[PDB]
Order: C-alpha cells, then sequence, then structure tokens
C-alpha cells in the first residue's frame, strides 16, 4: 500500500487504541461503582 | 527506515493488542447492564 495509506491506516488504529482504551478505563470505574452500590 | 513489512507486522501487533480492549469493553458493558438490573430490579 502506499506510504499516504501506511499513515492514514496507523492514524486510524491510533485513534482506536485511544478511544477503546478510554473506554474500558471508564467502564471499569462504572463497574467498581456498580458493584460497590450492590455491597451497601 | 522501516520496510512495508515492517509496517505491516507493526499495525497488525497494534491491532492485535486494540482487539483485546474491544473485547474488554463489550464484556464490561454486557457485565455493568446485568449489575445494574440486579440493583433495580
Amino acid at each position: 500500500i502506499t506510504r499516504l495509506q501506511e499513515k492514514e491506516d496507523l492514524q486510524e488504529l491510533n485513534d482506536r487504541l485511544a478511544v477503546y482504551i478510554d473506554r474500558v478505563r471508564s467502564l471499569e470505574t462504572e463497574n467498581a461503582g456498580l458493584r460497590l452500590r450492590i455491597t451497601e
């Protein structure tokens, strides 16, 4: 593939990693709050 | 400096880790939904 395509494919992967890593962290925070609510 | 084949391998590795995070997001969404339902009902 072209260098533009290499860069574009990688830019998209980096964007997706950032988005999904952030979302895993926030969903883990929600999961901790829900488990705490069950214990309370 | 880096060949297109090495770039491809690099993207494969990054995508392999991305797949884990996507899987984790789906699992947490499902788990959280069950926990919320237990709390409310």
